[PDB]
C-alpha cells in the first residue's frame, strides 16, 4: 500500500538526506507557492503508525489543523513536509522516528521508536 511504496519510492525531502522523511505527492496542488518558516498553515489530515491497518480516527476530520510553519509546534517530518507543499496539495509522508517521536514515543498510542504515516491536505496558509 501507500506505505510501502512512499517506503521504497518516495522523495527525500530532508536536509541530511537520510530517508528519513519521504514524500509522494497524492493530489496536485495550485500555483508555485509554499508556506513559509513562520506562516500559519491550516491543514487536514489522517495518521497512523507506519504497519498500521487503519487511519487513527481520534479527531474531527472537518476542523482545519492549524500550527505556525518552522516553529517545533509539531514534529520535526511535518514542518519539513508541510514546507514542500502548494496549497491544495495532498501528500502521503512517511516519516522515521528521528522525526517523529523518537525514542519516547508518546505512549500509549505511539510507542518507541515508531515509524508514522500521514496523509496531509494543505487547505490554507498566510504570513
Ligand atoms: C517539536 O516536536 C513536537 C512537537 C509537538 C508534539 C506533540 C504532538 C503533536 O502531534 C504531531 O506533531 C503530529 C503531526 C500533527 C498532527 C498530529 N500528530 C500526530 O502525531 C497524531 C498521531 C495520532 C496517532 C497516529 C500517528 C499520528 N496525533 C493526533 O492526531 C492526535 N493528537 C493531537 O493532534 C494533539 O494535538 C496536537 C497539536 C499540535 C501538535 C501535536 C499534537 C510532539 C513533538 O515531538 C515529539
Amino acid at each position: 500500500g501507500a506505505p510501502a511504496t512512499v517506503t521504497e519510492q518516495g522523495e527525500d525531502i530532508t536536509s541530511k538526506k537520510d530517508r528519513g522523511v519521504l514524500k509522494i505527492v497524492k493530489r496536485v496542488g495550485n500555483g508555485e507557492e509554499t508556506p513559509m518558516i513562520g506562516d500559519k498553515v491550516y491543514v487536514h489530515y489522517k495518521g497512523k503508525l507506519s504497519n498500521g491497518k487503519k487511519f487513527d480516527s481520534s479527531h474531527d476530520r472537518n476542523e482545519p489543523f492549524v500550527f505556525s510553519l518552522g516553529k517545533g509546534q509539531v514534529i520535526k517530518a511535518w514542518d519539513i513536509g508541510v514546507a514542500t507543499m502548494k496549497k491544495g496539495e495532498i501528500c502521503h509522508l512517511l516519516c522515521k522516528p528521528e522525526y517523529a517521536y523518537g525514542s519516547a514515543g508518546s505512549l500509549p498510542k505511539i510507542p518507541s521508536n515508531a515509524t508514522l504515516f500521514f496523509e496531509i491536505e494543505l487547505l490554507d496558509f498566510k504570513g
